[PDB]
């Protein structure tokens, strides 16, 4: 208990998000207003429709609003003879200005600005299960599901004593309305909202609840839920049977090290066999190349690739997407103690490369090494695409910022398949430079096959970490590679942001 | 042993300093000094008086040493025809003239000057319990006794085989003799002298022999010895019973943390309640937060509070005053590995508030948040006076200086008597500032009720941790609370000072 | 650029106007005089019975009231109110200011009161739109002073300001006590405008406020305000011996200055005080050159100056019944081939010698030549010397943000100045005064003293006191209060305009 | 010195020459021309059957082609080679270029063809020594480059040849292609001298290669060629409102400059370029000043300037049918007294006000005077700008040592140029176009933005793109392509001459 507790909130996990339209309100609730806090979000031509004038919060206090809001803020009013369940004689209505105005590299429905304009308004709501109505303009259906999904304070959350109430503050109910019935439907913006909130929590907890076991309790829980086959090797299992990437970045840790995955084979199907993996490093430490403090803080944030990558999966088996799929979990606390791998230790991956440790606290792409070659070769099916994720590099921010995951990838077409991908979920991607054959001798060792710490730091260190990964590929391999660099996407405000799932979902709903 | 003997030694310890005065001294010793060493200390003014002339070891090469002397320095001569117990034709006179300039923050006597001086002098003396006569011409008793105390080189050592005579140098036996019979009295100023000393030698005792166990057993025995009841939380009585900080800070060490109060109720009264916190950490490594070398070393003196308060109550029973008071002594080793509380974790203190670890080397506010909460809400009594006394901040140097102990205190009045019994005891103090609404906002948690690290470092940093202890205070303390930072005064040219007891002991003696 | 700014400074008015609620509805007999509303207050004076009486009372403000939270804004738009624009709707904004205030603050928490307004006002886009802020609280100087702050005159270069004096006038406030205030509206106004004007000199960058243009708008408010006023410039200071100032400010493309203003009040008074003010135009570090995150906000580094020149403008413009005399040692630390060294033995005016171990702790230097000036080479004998300085980044550390440190040498005085401190909202804290203890950290093998402590973690902030009081005359047998101002000076990376009413308030009381 | 360094540039030729193997077989038929040949090509290339027919193979060679390894050189002696100097032996190397490439890679791979040339070269003491190269690739512009900037015309004072022009003469090349090549002999000369003139200025130390240096040879390059050439120099700047350009470079010995070049073709065209560049001759940092081993190289902080200068040079030489205009953005970023500050506000000629919080990114402030110069101040209206500069450390981290990162505005026409890349071998890659992203780092509370990002840790090599595409003429409705080269400007601490063919390559095309 503690982290039973946090484990059965997980398990059991649902949204406090619901999808509708304007027409299905209006019929469902003709007693006036279903809620008495309101936030209604468009463009400054989106607000200006005639269709505002007919909703059921439009009065003229609304429309003042609307006249004297600034793009990109909030503008708040109490609303005066709006009918309501409630019977208040004030309504709470919140008008944000979204701008218009987006780049070819970015979603144009900029559900960055929803989120933060949503998140704004509901720091209003005080009480249990308030309900709130989110009318949107926009006809986005995923990007604003996503938005409104990470906005809507489900965060985790160890306040007032919420530990024992799921550590999760209940203080909303949202209900997003939009134009029309939407693409997708409301039950699949639902299990996609269920996702990235599912993301988001497992993220942001700490690694005393949130450990290599717990996490792998989670995984075998819902395997078991879903009919799906997992497949755990833990701790001794993964040196004997050498996995010594994992095991060796892991065996310092008081829980072990764990290679998790899950598989997923269509009812009626296949149109594609995708293998996922993900950085799961429950926490960062350094190992002997120890963190200091101001870079050591926000680490329990280092399994955010296997998070994503989880509820990815998670998402694709309850829609019942037509594709095979594998979902392995590269599962290991990074700690410091007198058995830590050194700096300078040689390992020997379950690819059968030698790796000299040069840099004990880039111990992700050891891990990833040991999970794509497992994915590759050792796993009952041969994948045409392989995606990994995870919070990588420092230099992935410097390089394509907070909101764009950096993506290296082996080819052209499936990068712009998956660039697209960000775009529609709002999950935004950008690529960073693919070549191999300037990447590979970044990682030159006088003893081993490679060092896992690049020479130079001032040379595609991005771009390297991927090829390091990419080492470690299946040499019968033949197949696209999608490495994901997300280390700044995964928070945004000292938040997670439940960042990867949507973008991985949509990837997945358009491959054929 | 090793250990088993340091123990011994501070269980049985006696001070090495008595106390007299001029007219006792003449009828005691007619057969000449009892001394052929000795020291003669007081302001220009003072070594001018009719009264020095008629003292047993004036003679013309004094009163040429008297002329000679520079303020702040001693001038040492060897006196002819000045008969002696030793029956050496020549007597050491050592002359130290003590500036009289002193600010109203600090102790009028200097005995700042009385201590370097008499260290000073006492450097030429070699040989096994060489006797040494300190005539001073200050009334200043008590200040003057814990000067003499901290200067009569009865310190931890363990150069010379000196482990098995207790770690102690016994080279010098003190005689202090004041103009007239002091106040307090001799056996008074013997207590005190001896928790002063006592004290110094447990902060600079190293780790290897005052660790956890060996810091509790000392406490222990006194309690014994004294008649006082004694309650021992140790280990994982610490994490069953919701105690989570000081469990959590020390869980990684060897000998494992451990919360120990100490009871004394006087035979006849009350006049006051008391309750003293302590932080004991044997020693800070910095968790995974490492300190560099030179921020490393010196941190076996981390509990340099819980031995102030540990020998303040000791002198309070001894001297029986009539004062109920608890002591709670926090001890925990801050050490690194596997099993560390890490940059992220959250903790449940006994307080019920959660706190999201973001520097695991402000670990000292932890032990003392659980300390704090236990003198107010888990103990026998309702204290009047919370006093909790720790070497908690590097700024509180930058702050307050060496010399002069930060405190933070939620009342005026108690603030200014604190601040007396600072002067009386020449173991000064000055305040911090006292603002609980800029402070409480430093510690912002996303997460959790707080974070334990400031946000910014220069906003009242020495404050805010006094406030993050203040948070963890029962809610039902409608009481005093004073909080000490005392990080450098705990220490001088790299020795410990015994800091704390007599300032404690000064301002208990005074309440009513 | 710079001589319009200068022009700005030359000529500067508040617009903030100060009044009561019953004068208010006496003149303003039409409704309310704007259709932007803020009341402020905490949550029992914001459920008095007095409230529902006031003009923009209405059933959305009642419930704005309820639903508001401690330290936070609740906007509304209020319909049904008689305002003189007869607009359907008036802007309500409720603040709810917390009640709780420890003994170290001002009880009526106007860094709240600031912080909610500044917050309101974002809303306000327009020209010279007018505003009422309706208050709760009667500590009027305090009001006054977060209102000023607040009240969006800060200097600004933002799309082409600066042919309109450097200044976004967005807003025309009217604050609205519950009665009249004590101290008068007509001195408010005084104190406000000074609030304004030393927020405006702190946050112009040294492209306009140099060293000259400074000593331009002294020389100036001087000739404006009948008083005495005599520079030492440049080469005059070598020459007649002031080598503090002279060698930190010699290096820079503007000379250094040392810039006394004189008041002697129409009615005779007993009360003399010296005021002196650290004016770095720019702090580069000199030699000692500072980090670039270290240096940005140096242009701050006049904060002191500009502190005691506003202050010293409010009390002659309040005919207050002091004489006083202010003194700004303006320099600017610049680095180059003529910058004086880490090594270099400087002989300050007070005949005493420096052996300069940090050209960064250039501060005190301009001050030790200044405090001596005060003290001993002009025509009166103060009973009192205040020296203000941006001069630590110790000082945050020690007394935080919002408390400007104080070495003081009098206990009576300090707790006169921070009761000043308290009433004017511009808070101060002692810093431990313990000059036997200070001395040693500048110990010279060469000279009389270095200027930088051997040892950092030893009362810093106490110690840069006690070098500018190793500088007074040893004449001087006056009370010496040291203000170290350097975070209080901004918030939010603007200037606060801190010092001239925490001043004015302590003369006021004297 | 420097006038010698000077009249070098100005009259600079190239020492590689073009040709292939069908026109060297004809034109010496006494046997090879050089008694030093080295053969490159794929390890398939090297098995031909062409190569034995080729005036230098013998059974050595042979040997030699089987023993050498991918990406080295394998030297032998050949006994029994018709040669023009009837020596007996040959030198010959035979190198392997790998056949691999990735997409965003050169397929030809001159990356490898100019290492391998360069250890080649080594060998080489004497004189104006001859050197047959034979390549099997028929990418011949990538090839050229990779030639160019092998050959030894790098810029040098060792041994006293600040008396031969700073030039080591030690090699003439001759590069062979297996037929005629496209672009044509006299083309890739063009070329080559211009990768080789950029390569000399950009090594250039800043006491020989300043701003009124660099100003004189593009003066008496634009008189040779019959170029408008206009020039903006100090107070000039200052008084016509060059706020950024002037404010950087005002404490420089050598004033800053404006120097701008135009070139209308005889030929009617359509398309018409802007072309700006970056020519910090030195970068101290300023106030912000630089670490040592951060500083070290900063003579190389006008590569982008060399870039545009070089590019505009071929395109004029070439006839290129396109409407040109080069601007060189010339400045030395010094140290000093006069230096610009940390918190100082300045008005770009844009008319847009900029609070410096990083005097050492001041590229970026140079540039957006040349950006607004060239889209708002100029005859012309381009289609495209392009501005090339050395501007971050991160440029490294986010793209590498080759591939320059692009900031582009227009998708297609970063194809367009990343494909110019590709054939030049002078290779890029893209960074984060997202304006709505990158302005919200530059927030002032003072001014229109600042110069610095708030955090480092968010595309800052789009941001820095962002800050330049800020000052763009409102007007301005083309494609801007924005160059970070920091990197790819050199290569083992020897400048590469990168930029002028990736340039005249997407001009070519355009
Ligand atoms: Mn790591
Ligand atoms: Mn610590
Ligand atoms: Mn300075
Ligand atoms: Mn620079």
């Amino acid at each position: 208990s503690g982290a039973s507790e946090f484990v059965r909130s997980c398990v059991n996990f649902e949204t406090n998000v619901e999808f509708t339209d304007v027409d299905a309100y209006k019929k469902t609730h003709t007693a006036g207003l279903a809620s008495t806090f309101v936030v209604i979000l468009g463009t400054h031509a989106q607000l200006r429709e005639d269709a505002l004038k007919e909703l059921p919060f439009y009065c003229p206090a609304v429309a003042e609003a609307i006249q004297r809001v600034k793009k990109g803020e909030t503008y708040a009013v109490l609303a005066e003879g709006v009918k309501n369940e409630a019977n208040e004689r004030f309504v709470r209505v919140l008008v944000g200005e979204v701008p218009s105005e987006a780049s070819r590299t970015n979603c144009p429905a900029r559900p960055d600005v929803v989120a933060s304009l949503l998140s704004a308004a509901l720091e209003e709501i005080k009480g249990p299960e308030t309900k709130v109505d989110v009318f949107v303009r926009s006809t986005a259906a995923l990007a604003i599901a996503v938005a409104a999904a990470r906005s809507a304070k489900r965060n985790f959350t160890a306040k007032e004593g919420l530990a024992t109430r799921g550590y999760c503050d209940n203080c909303v109910r949202l209900t997003v309305v939009f134009p029309t019935a939407p693409n997708p439907s409301p039950s699949e913006l639902a299990v996609v909202a269920t996702s990235t909130q599912l993301c988001q929590r497992l993220v942001d907890a700490p690694t005393n609840l949130l450990n290599t076991a717990t996490f792998a309790e989670v995984a075998q829980s819902y395997a078991k839920e879903l009919g799906c086959a997992v497949d755990v090797i833990c701790g001794e299992e993964l040196r004997e049977r050498g996995y010594g990437g994992i095991y060796s970045v892991g065996k310092c840790a008081v829980e072990a090290p764990r290679l998790v995955t899950l598989s997923y084979k269509p009812k009626d199907e296949t149109r594609k066999k995708v293998a996922l993996v993900g950085k799961g490093i429950v926490y960062d430490s350094g190992g002997l190349s120890l963190k200091p403090t101001n870079f050591m803080t926000g680490m329990k944030r280092d399994m955010g690739g296997a998070a994503a990558v989880f509820c990815g999966f998670l998402t694709a088996v309850r829609l019942q997407m037509p594709i095979e799929l594998s979902c392995t979990l590269c599962l290991a606390e990074n700690a410091i103690g007198p058995d830590a791998y050194r700096n300078d230790d040689i390992l020997t991956l379950k690819s059968g490369k030698t790796v000299e440790v040069n840099n004990t606290d880039a111990e992700g792409r050891l891990v990833l090494g040991d999970g794509v070659f497992h994915a590759t070769h050792e796993i009952s099916f041969k994948p045409d695409v392989l995606v990994d994720m995870a919070t990588l590099t420092g230099a992935q921010g410097i390089a394509t910022g907070h909101r764009h995951a950096g993506i290296f990838v082996n080819d052209e077409e499936e990068e712009l398949s998956f660039l697209k991908a960000g775009r529609a979920s709002g999950e935004t991607c950008f690529p960073v430079l693919y070549c191999p054959e300037y990447h590979v001798t970044e990682f030159r060792s006088p003893v081993a096959d490679m060092r896992n710490s690049v020479k130079q730091v001032n040379n595609a260190s991005v771009s390297c970490a991927g090829q390091f990964v990419a080492n470690h590929l299946s040499p019968d391999f033949k197949g696209k590679h999608i490495h994901v660099d997300m280390a700044f996407p995964a928070f945004e405000n000292d938040k997670a942001t439940g960042f990867g799932p949507a973008l991985l979902t949509e990837y997945l709903r358009n491959l054929r």
